């Protein structure tokens, strides 16, 4: 067989490697057959046959039809049926298929080899209504796809029939009605084509083949190929196969199933079977009717899992007590099911760890990191609305309408659902105290929740929040302060009442799976945390330390801390401006001690003040901003106003911030370094292992870094002397300025470690203000100008080149330079993959993204 | 002579090439002597002698003193005088000097070999008061620099003498008073050193030599060397020479001069001579007293110019009818003098063009591009204040206090001086109409003037501008509207009245000099102009076309045009938003026709709209902004407010601007392209040669550029068809986004030319908001973190690498890719030099910077 390959249970001339000749689908059919799967017999016309076709004057090649006939004869003899015979009928299916995906190809044609005589022979065991309904559809399909007859001509008589009969929803058409349409359809063949419908099965087949070959050069198919610059190909193949039915009596039927439970992972066939074809009946009912069939099904499923090393979602049809395998694909499943299956298959000795790692997707794993309801279905009779999955996870708490109230609930150890028509940066404190957030995937609330791993249903516009009064209008029900409400941040649903939460998992399979993940990955995964509590949550999620502790975020923690910063900025005498810095030192030192204890034994990287001073000022009308500052700091109006204007900036993202501030106000960096080293020593004295790292933000030259490094080392010497003890530590820098990447060799002389700030790097490289990019990104994506939003998915070609240059040049200067990334791409699978192959030492992300990062760092290596 | 080289008129063992052994100064002295200059005889101790010194146990090397003695004997026999002899006295000078500049070295010591006996022998012909005053100074100097005796010990007796005598301003001290101090000074030698002042000339010399060798390892000298990582050196040399005086009678004197007039360039000795030493007398008086001397001077000057190929500023001393050449250096001169001298020296066959080009500095040339007063001195008795040279040039006009009034004066063809305590972006229209600007080098007014080439004296804080009333308080005089006032933007002066302006130059020397400049340069120099009048001013300054015409600046031209843009932004129906665009089309088309005619025969590159739409909105309180917009566009309050907020941005430099706007609102780019092509055809039909170029701003990907290019080419096809004519044109892009540089190979597929926008490129590369960088740049420069402001002087190491990468990769893709730069570095000498060697095709700057650019593009090549 050089152009036509037949195939059947345990028989096939082709093999799984011939994707070129047999096309993707052909090669798979051959493989499925080659391993003993009960697949209806058939044959495949190679892509060469399609090439010789278009080349030999775009006409049917010599000898092909001969081989095709051999194939069919082989299939007929195999199935115990013949093409165009009422007694022993043989109906076929004709599908196309290239080596790769390709649109515009001839649509699948079912039940070929059918005619008035065969249709009657079919009504025999399957029924009359089914036979002629099928004959009608075939005439339509074969006519439109093979003969190029407008479907409209056919639909013109189908609806013109109801206009006389009495219905429009086809299903009422009786047997005779169908026979009448069959006649009317054939006349369409004479009216449109001039000639009659080919009643000879062989003629149909021939045409169908030619129809497929011609589909390779179709408009859609060529545009597609022309767009992706797809060349070499050679054409499409022709996959022919036998039709089968489960309506030839009670000794037949159809069913679908997952070789394993797609929700729990339990190793048990999970599906349903329909007898003679109503509503489905479970599997156990099949064997109790078709024993030899159910047994064949079982052996088929075992084969699938043994060979494909994966759970399968299939469609089978048992015809007259004989089972048939029609469709098989890797089965979708929940994360719970994904992890259990991966682990059982390893324990079963079916797959090894390195392969199991690829069986759990980031989406699967995410599901297991947040609490979930016990039965999202059991509460269908209670759902009262649906919004957007701003942040996955299940939550149950009492309704509240203010951050302050949420915080209050939290302080009493109680669960509250914060509900606000919309949120603001001032409610952030309450949003963290709430067990769930609900507002009337891109909303600013959603983003915040995700990092915390907090449930949040945003964009639920079908809601009205009554503030004056303490109630909210949602769906048809009204909820008032104190009433229970459930939120599903994964589905976006807003159930009513107190739905149950699945209890902690005891299987240990997640722990088992993750140990493989951690064994395989080379990248370390750190966490971005600014508080002792987040440090703990990061450690519990497997973080190997803290790659980024943002000191500015340690002040927006309380009104008191914020006022303290303002006092600093408004100081009149250095005698007081130092007193204000001294005040900030305790807050810092206290927070660092807490973070260090939580990270006992792990490296902790703390970044020097980065935001422009303007950020720590009240917001609102200028007059009011001035009033608040005077009351909070003791400054007069003139000075306050002058100071506010002086701190104002046109482009704050590139203004007076980062090391520029640290360099201009040395005392600031000296205060933070003192706070760090003193906290470190205090915790060491209590037996905590502390490995502090100090990082300088927004550096663009070696000089800026050197200046800050000198300051840090000086403070370290004094603190160590004053406390009579010394501990190791490291000084490093952020690489978020494109210039820094360019002169990374020079910068590496002073920095012991590099930490890419791809957020800022992406902003400066693209010249994109993330704060304002929302005004044109949608258009860029819609227009194909951008493939992905650079802020979510690392732009490997651009930003990526700078990361590579910087990494290479920095390590050439300091061979053991530690290199990481703390931008948000640090928790994004495709970005993490790029960082791994770029040779970075680690990635650092939010606490709850840590497991995802770990998974991604392993998957890229296997 | 292997360690000590003597030298005299036409005699010297060393030569101009021995900068290593003889040090920079030694080699020069040798060269000066080697060509027959009348330089007092002397000798130089090689740097080896200094090395052997520090190495042989930091002590005087063997044989050296022997050679030193040979040298002195040679000099004595040469001069007809002996060391330590009253009758035939010989006084020496001892200077240090390495191969390169080096601070911390032993200070120059004059009149060595002096004592009580010699001092008397000196009082003989020079006088008593001079002799002992010199002896006193020598004792002091020799004691402090050679014996390490605190000057304080000496000054303690110098002021303690006046406390008894009766004066403090040394010059009254009589001969005997000096003799008394001489005695008191020597006692300081016994009190401080223990031993007496070495009265033996030979001992002094020896010590002096050792003093110099020891100066190489001095604190200051080592820190300096340690900072610049200066190695290899080997030490400093010792230059010894004979002293000479012009106070030994009427047959002696001293004088200084320029071999050519430093103000006009006239080939005539320009200087003054002082007899026996009062107030100086001109040169002609020298010959009429010392003929053989004046004749020697003449031959010396001719030699200097013949050998050094440059005008010289010197100091000479004629002692007893014998001339001596003491100091020679290239003479400072005005730009007028620089150009005339360079051109005459070529005509004289003294230097060739390639060398003359290096004789005129950018500062020199700048002086000749703007009008100047006839005699800044003649108006000294009229100056009434002094400020900052915000923008060079002389200006004479009537005082006015509003832009509107300046514009009014201009419309009547009259000269006005705009005077405002400070200026704003709204007065820009009047500032251009004024012939001069004056406000009460970094002020925003100054910068603006420079481009226009307009006179401006900013920062003249000693001024009070009375608005209510139409007068201004300056100096002691009060000026009211209409009164004449003169401004010097070069000096910063504010003369009173109507001072005369030098008439146009007729020499033709500037034209001659510039033709050499233009012959040598390879870079073409284009101009940045947005109006027909600026295009003309650029052409008159030698611009070879327009590298950048900013279309946004073509709208801030008149209230009407600005309102038209606002109407566009506030359009309610597309039926009107197009009517608003149609309105903008005429303004554009009309301006382009004008620009094209002025640039007949030269390429004109026009850039698509670049500023964020927010920029075209009124400024002020929000409520007022809304009111104005409603009145100007017909919008209601709600919509106006919504629109204003919607256009607001956090970081406008990286927001919704440039091609992002052109891509999101295609009609905008279609309107501009139509305007361009229609203007081009209209002018071609009138016989003007038009070579239009369309440039796409702020591109970061090939896709953004392709999208805009497609739009442009479509409009070009329609316009050419509608007008039945076709002309050539080009499409290109700005390279101001770091990412664009990185993917310049891809971008080059669509762009026919690259134009670097180093302003923006520098902002994104450094992450510097130029609008806000002023808050830390001063500190960075003061702290040595930055060498230069990157926005003025191209950062070759960083921004420069991106320019190189982009240029190389872009040309590899499109070999004939035209590559230029239009950022401000395009007119900065060191930046222009970098662009030339980077292989760019051209630079484009403001109109009046064009000649400077041309000069710089030539100087880098010779
Ligand atoms: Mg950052
Ligand atoms: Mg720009």
């Amino acid at each position: 067989k050089k152009r036509v390959f037949h195939f059947g249970k345990g028989k096939s001339e082709g093999n799984k490697t011939m994707k070129e000749l047999l096309g993707g689908k052909g090669a798979n059919l051959a493989e499925m057959a080659s391993i003993g799967l009960s697949v209806p017999p058939g044959f495949t016309v190679s892509t060469e046959a399609c090439q010789q076709y278009q080349d030999a004057g775009c006409a049917l090649p010599a000898g092909l039809w001969a081989e095709i006939v051999d194939g069919l004869q082989w299939v007929e003899e195999y199935m115990g049926a013949t093409l165009g015979d009422p007694q022993r009928p043989l109906l076929l299916s004709v599908r196309s298929g290239a080596a790769v995906s390709m649109p515009g190809m001839m649509d699948t044609v079912l039940n070929l080899g059918l005619n008035d005589e065969v249709a009657a022979g079919l009504a025999a065991k399957s029924g009359e209504r089914f036979a002629y309904d099928s004959f009608r559809r075939f005439l339509d399909m074969f006519g439109n796809v093979v003969m190029d007859i407008p479907r409209s001509l056919f639909e013109e008589k189908l609806e013109h029939m109801k206009e006389s009969k009495g219905l429009k929803n086809d299903t009422d058409l009786t047997a005779s009605d169908l026979k009448e349409l069959v006649g009317q359809y054939k006349e369409v063949y004479l009216s449109a084509k001039g000639e009659p419908f080919p009643s000879d099965p062989k003629k149909q087949l021939e045409l169908a083949v030619l129809a497929v070959f011609n589909s390779w050069e179709s408009p859609r198919a060529k545009k597609y190929r022309s767009i992706n610059q797809i060349t070499g190909l050679r054409g499409t193949a022709v996959n022919v196969q036998c039709m089968v039915f489960g309506n030839m009596g009670n000794t037949s039927g159809t069913g679908v199933l997952f070789t394993r439970n797609p929700n729990t992972g339990e190793k048990k066939l999970y599906g349903e079977f329909l007898v003679n074809a109503r509503t489905p009946e479970d599997l156990d009912a099949m064997k109790n009717l078709m024993p030899q069939a159910y047994d064949e099904l079982v052996e088929n499923c075992n084969i699938l899992e043994s060979h494909y090393k994966e759970m399968q979602d299939i469609e089978f049809t048992v015809q007259e007590n004989r089972l048939w395998m029609l469709q098989c694909r890797t089965g979708k499943r929940t994360g719970k099911s994904a992890v259990k299956i991966a682990v059982d298959m390893v324990n079963e000795g079916l797959v090894e760890p390195r392969s199991a790692i690829k069986m759990v997707e980031p989406g699967h794993l995410d599901q297991l990191l947040h609490p979930q309801f016990e039965n999202p279905s059991a509460y269908k009779d209670q759902v009262i609305a649906t919004g957007l999955p701003a942040s996955p996870g299940a939550a149950v708490g009492q309704v509240v309408f203010t951050a302050e109230d949420a915080e209050a609930w939290h302080s009493q150890g109680k669960a509250a659902i914060l509900v606000r028509a919309e949120t603001s940066p001032e409610d952030v404190g309450g949003m963290h105290a709430a067990v769930g957030i609900l507002t009337e995937m891109t909303s600013h609330a959603a983003v915040v929740a995700r990092g915390w791993g907090k449930c949040c249903v945003s964009g639920c516009s079908g809601i009205r929040v009554n503030d004056a009064e303490k109630l909210v209008t949602i769906g048809g029900h009204v909820l008032r302060e104190g009433e229970w409400l459930s939120l599903n941040g994964s589905t976006g649903e807003v159930i009513l009442g107190k739905q149950p939460l699945s209890p902690p998992a005891l299987s240990g399979d997640l722990g088992t799976f993750m140990a493989w993940v951690d064994d395989v990955r080379k990248l370390k995964v750190l966490a971005n945390a600014d508080t002792p509590d987040d440090a703990l949550t990061a450690r519990n999620n497997g973080a190997q330390g803290i790659g980024l502790c943002r000191t500015e975020h340690m002040f927006f923690a309380s009104d008191e801390r914020i006022k303290a910063v303002r006092q600093m900025i408004m100081a009149p005498t250095l005698e007081l401006r130092q007193q204000a810095l001294d005040r900030l030192l305790p807050y810092q030192r206290s927070d660092f001690e807490g973070i260090f204890r939580a990270m006992d034994g792990l490296p902790v990287t703390i970044r020097l003040l980065d935001p422009p001073l303007h950020e720590f000022l009240p917001e609102g009308n200028i007059e009011d901003i001035v009033s608040e500052l005077c009351a909070e700091t003791g400054a007069n109006q003139e000075d306050a106003l002058a100071r506010i204007e002086k701190l104002s900036e046109v482009n704050p993202m590139l203004g007076f911030r980062g090391c520029r501030l640290g360099i201009s106000y040395p005392e600031l960096t000296e205060m933070q370094a003192r706070a760090i080293f003193e906290a470190a020593i205090a915790m060491t004295n209590q037996g905590v292992q502390v490995f502090p790292e100090i990082m300088v933000p927004l550096v663009g030259t070696p000089q800026e870094l050197g200046h800050q490094v000198t300051l840090i080392r000086q403070v370290a010497e004094k603190v160590f002397a004053n406390v009579g003890k010394t501990i190791g530590y490291k000084v490093g820098t952020m690489i978020e300025i494109p210039r820094a990447a360019l002169v990374a060799d020079e910068i590496a002389e002073q920095a012991e470690f590099f930490s890419f700030g791809t957020n800022d790097l992406t902003q400066m490289t693209f010249g994109y203000s993330r704060d304002d990019v929302g005004k044109f990104i949608p258009v860029y994506l819609a227009q194909g100008i951008l493939q992905h939003d650079p802020f979510e998915v690392l732009d490997q070609r651009g930003v990526g080149e700078l990361v590579k240059f910087a990494t290479e040049r920095g390590r050439k200067a300091r061979p053991n330079l530690k290199v990481g990334i703390c931008g948000e791409h640090g928790g994004e699978p495709s970005s993490v993959a790029f960082f791994a192959k770029a040779g970075l030492d680690y990635v650092s992300c939010s606490p709850f993204r840590v497991p995802i990062a770990r998974l991604a760092a392993a998957q890229v290596l296997v």
